[PDB]
């Protein structure tokens, strides 16, 4: 990954080990505010099997704050997945790998292009959560897990109708562990800041089982384990929104 | 534009009207402890004698302009590169520091700008979240003359009219700051002049300077600014946190 992109050997890079006793909690951090996220069903919306991920194109429209005038518009989402019972989260909590997460990437309403954010500190910001097997079909990730073997094939892609994003995410918008990284895959792009939920969601077995054998990826390999190693904070401090 | 007179500066900037500007009044039983927030770290500010640095008086302060390789860091991952000090200042009796604490106004008030180190310009860093960087510390009366600080204070009578400008050694601009680098108030907000850009990360410091009553004389009675008026009360009014937190790094 250095050999093909330096960026990836840079000091602040993401994900990292989540170590909850050792974060500092600041009473400045705010609950999240996410506006616009309920999309109705028309017009429908990209799903794409990339080769690293099943990516969903978001619209126009998708506010966020993380707090007073830092604000953000949603550009799209993407998950990380193991395989056959394997766990396959990025970030992990106290050593911890979690079977899958979610990322909803945003731009920041400073900046007009993505291109301009990379790099620079806050351009990009990721809402990151966790995804858990729990005994009831999610019928939010349902929507989204149901047309995957559409697009099984590397590069397809599909259509879908617009859904509740924010129903994709978990319960308290008010507890959440934030730093500041990277770009989990190349260009490994710094200066990203990242909120990752304190709570998780539930994903039944099958749903989960769905999600990390359906898609196919480069060569004739199974899309598969889509995370990246650990990386090192480097003195970087990991805040909570919560004591 | 000029403080105290038009022009009003939303008809020189719309910035200048929004929601999140600086100075604020910091309360600090209202300020979020955040030990995340480490002490600052400086490297390049002890500067040698030559190449000497140009003083101006700008009309709305005295500014020094730094030379490049002068590095600022926040915390990791937080770098800067230092533009430029200058001064907010009173008048006879008078306090004029921008920021004020418990609604108390200091003396006077040191600012040093700093460019984040993903911008090359200044321009592109306007409005953007951290994209320039400001350290600040209250100036207050001291039974000694502050030798740092008369490096400059002695060049004033010079650079007495609007618009003109000297040449200075270079000195340590660290010493123009207090020795206590780790405890200090942080909050996110704006330029206090036209733009009145946002985005702009102030760090406030709790340890304040020294100067002599001399000094902080020298500093309010000898330059002139804009027409035939002294350059004198040149602090903004203070603006409403408007809900913003301000963070502190001590309890
Ligand atoms: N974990 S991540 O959030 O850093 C990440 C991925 F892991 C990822 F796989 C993708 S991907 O779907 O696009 C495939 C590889 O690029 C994006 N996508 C982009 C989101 C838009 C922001 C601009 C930078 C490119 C990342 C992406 F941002
Ligand atoms: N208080 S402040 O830090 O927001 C401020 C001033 F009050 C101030 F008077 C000046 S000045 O002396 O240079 C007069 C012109 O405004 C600057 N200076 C500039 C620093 C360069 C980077 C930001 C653009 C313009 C302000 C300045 F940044
Ligand atoms: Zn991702
Ligand atoms: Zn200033």
């Amino acid at each position: 990954w250095p050999r093909v992109s330096p960026a990836c050997a840079g000091r602040f890079q993401s994900p990292v080990d989540i170590r909850p006793q050792l974060a500092a909690f600041s009473p400045a951090l705010r609950p999240l505010e996410l506006l616009g996220f309920q999309l109705p069903p028309l017009p429908e919306l990209r799903l794409r099997n990339n080769g690293h991920s099943v990516q969903l194109t978001l619209p126009p429209g998708l506010e966020m704050a993380l707090g007073p005038g830092r604000e953000y518009r949603a550009l799209q989402l993407h998950l990380h997945w193991g395989a056959a019972g394997r766990p396959g989260s990025e970030h992990t909590v106290e050593g911890h790998r979690f079977p899958a997460e979610i990322h909803v990437v945003h731009l920041s309403t400073a900046f007009a292009r993505v291109d301009e954010a990379l790099g620079r500190p806050g351009g990009l910001a990721v809402l990151a959560a966790f995804l858990e097997e729990g005994p009831e079909e999610n019928s939010a990730y349902e929507q989204l897990l149901s047309r995957l073997e559409e697009i099984a094939e590397e590069g397809s892609e599909t259509q879908v109708p617009g859904l509740d994003i924010s129903a994709l995410l978990p319960s308290d918008f008010s507890r959440y562990f934030q730093y500041e990284g990277s770009l989990t895959t190349p260009p490994c792009a710094q200066g990203v800041i990242w909120t990752v939920f304190n709570q998780t969601v539930m994903l039944s077995a099958k749903q989960l089982h769905t999600l990390s054998d359906t898609l196919w990826g480069p060569g004739d390999s199974r899309l598969q384990l889509n995370f990246r190693a650990t990386q090192p904070l480097n003195g970087r401090v990991i805040e909570a929104s919560f004591p």
